[PDB]
């Protein structure tokens, strides 16, 4: 598998609508990171994450939004309040979350059963 796959990022709602579109026409789940680049725990998750989204090339692909510099209006879309957080989306809507509050590798465990309880 690849040593990584970098998280793609998501700008704005024009390019979420659009990434989910094509995903529902794909069958496939998303994962969308909501981060901050001042945030020390969401960068100690990322290494992880990509490590995970290797796992699962070509089969899910993993976004990250920085919710300080997306719009507001894609942030509280998207109901964050806690960062690192986590969401699977799937047929267009949010499905499902991890918030990334504790140690590292337990919460890519719990994004991999997240992904499972989806895919």
């Amino acid at each position: 598998r690849p040593t990584s796959v970098e998280m793609e990022p998501i700008d704005d709602s024009h390019h979420l609508d659009k990434i989910l579109l094509q995903a529902r026409e794909l069958s496939q789940p998303i994962i969308i990171d909501w981060m901050a680049s001042w945030c020390g725990p969401c960068i100690y998750l990322k290494p992880k994450l990509e490590k995970l989204a290797a796992e699962y090339d070509t089969k899910i692909k993993f976004y990250c939004a920085d919710v300080n510099k997306v719009p507001q209006a894609l942030v509280k879309r998207g109901n964050i309040s806690k960062m690192p957080t986590i969401q699977l989306w799937k047929d267009g809507e949010m499905k499902a979350e991890v918030i990334g509050g504790h140690k590292a590798w337990l919460v890519i465990e719990e994004v991999r059963e997240m992904i499972q309880k989806f895919v």
